[PDB]
RNA sequence: CCCCUUCGUCUAGAGGCCCAGGACACCGCCCUUUCACGGCGGUAACAGGGGUUCGAAUCCCCUAGGGGAC
């Protein structure tokens, strides 16, 4: 029963060390050490005397999950399987020119059934702890760092875009992306840390009311009929009562600097027509914001295909047309399965969606 | 008895190069095309106090807070 630190962010650190009669500084220190450092040892920790380094080794431990699995695309991306007790979840790490990003998971499996998603196709069993979600950032962190490769820079991005709807996990997502922003954490920035979500909108007011940073949404259709259908969340709150959820958050936040990121993933001949760019265009004409198209990535037994290049094309130029920013995402890691939302882990459903489906 | 303390974080520094330079963070502006959150700016430190010197982050003394040898 040894209490693992990195289930905790600053706050709890220091009333960790306030008991057993320590002062705060010290948490600063060994957050460095672990976080600055990848440290897991205490041994190594030269900041504090031999005594105090004994006396933590007693009550504490620095244990990340396990990689049992790591793939290299041709392009650069890099997928990690972390061990989750007897079950995986999966971490990417994104090399670009100027940056590197990484799409942690936040649940083992995700319980919202979005139908273009492998994800959903898994179920759900449970939400990471604390120290499984930053454990993945750690752990990317260190193998990163060991292996000093020409263009494999350190983590400048997190995105919260792995298996799992982040909105309801908020007690281990929260201090997770605190220890990511801290600066005795790994000292990112709000403005690269970015929380995509589908619409849990009590949750994204909790979010508010906790924590700023960069947010996207899972739009991902013009209208109420078609979301229904992919986004099922959206029966119990529809696309208006979303976007003024995102309205709210936008007003409080330094992060996302006035606008949010609209997520269109492009289904052929589902939502990716050109009469279906303008109703979009018409929809977000009261939301500020950067629009972001995600060509589909297929999964096994998917019933829709990706938009091709051309209606991909002919969808931006007229979304471009309103005055939209509008950005195609890159396709990066889909030969190993890396790609959003092709990430399956190893995951034992709870909620019996295989027994339901025979049952129709 | 010996070493350590520079912006929020990590650092450049060796008596005039420094009213202290950089990276990231933070803040601000812009996003009507750099986006798996993009572009450009701006604020910001010599642990504290006192000596030495024409001149101190730098040399000396004390104090506070960390290590380390007997
Ligand atoms: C991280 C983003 O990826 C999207 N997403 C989910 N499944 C897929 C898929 N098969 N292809 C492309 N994007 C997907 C999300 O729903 C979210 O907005
Ligand atoms: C694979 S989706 C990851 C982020 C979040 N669950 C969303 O739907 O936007
Ligand atoms: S898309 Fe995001 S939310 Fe919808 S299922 Fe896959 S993971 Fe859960
Ligand atoms: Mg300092
Ligand atoms: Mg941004
Ligand atoms: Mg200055």
């Amino acid at each position: 029963g040894k209490i693992n630190l990195l289930d905790l962010n600053r706050q709890q650190m220091r009333e960790f060390f306030k008991d057993l009669g320590e002062k705060p500084f010290r948490a600063d220190q060994v957050m460095k050490w672990m976080y600055h450092y990848c440290c897991d040892n205490f041994d190594e920790m030269t900041d504090i005397n031999k005594v105090l380094r004994g006396k933590l080794k007693e009550v504490a431990e620095i244990r990340a999950p396990e990689v049992v699995e790591e793939q290299r695309s041709s392009d650069g991306t890099i997928k990690w399987a972390i061990a989750v007790g007897d079950q995986r979840v999966e971490t990417v790490y994104i090399p670009e020119d100027d940056r590197a990003t990484l799409a942690v998971s936040s649940q083992v499996g995700c319980a919202l059934e979005c139908k273009f998603c492998s994800t959903a196709q898994q179920g759900f069993n449970r939400n990471l702890r604390v120290s499984e979600i930053i454990g993945q950032v750690w752990r990317a962190a260190k193998i990163v760092g060991a292996a000093k490769v020409t263009g494999q820079r350190p983590i400048t991005n997190v995105v919260m875009m792995g298996m799992g709807e982040p909105l309801l996990n908020l007690n281990n997502v929260v201090p997770a992306m605190e220890i990511m922003l801290d600066d005795f954490g790994f000292g990112l920035s709000k403005r690269r840390v970015t929380l995509s979500t589908s619409g849990v909108v009590p949750a994204l007011d909790k979010l508010g009311d906790m924590i700023d940073v960069a947010l996207a949404i899972s739009l991902h259709a013009p209208n109420d009929e078609i979301r229904d259908e992919i986004v099922p969340i959206n029966k119990k709150y529809n696309i208006e009562t979303f976007l003024a959820a995102v309205r709210r958050y936008l007003e409080k936040s330094n992060a996302n600097q006035g606008r949010v990121t609209i997520e269109y993933v492009m289904l052929d001949h589902v939502n990716d027509g050109t009469e279906h760019a303008h109703q979009l265009a018409e929809l977000l004409k009261d939301t500020p914001c950067k629009i972001n198209l995600i060509p589909w990535n297929p999964f096994p037994g998917a019933p829709y295909g990706r938009s091709s290049n051309s209606r991909i094309d002919r969808f931006s130029k007229v979304l471009m047309s309103y005055g939209f920013t509008t950005i195609v995402r890159k396709t990066r890691g889909d030969d190993i399965d890396a790609a959003c939302g092709q990430l399956a882990g190893d995951v034992i459903d709870r909620t019996k969606r295989t027994l339901r489906k025979r049952m129709q």
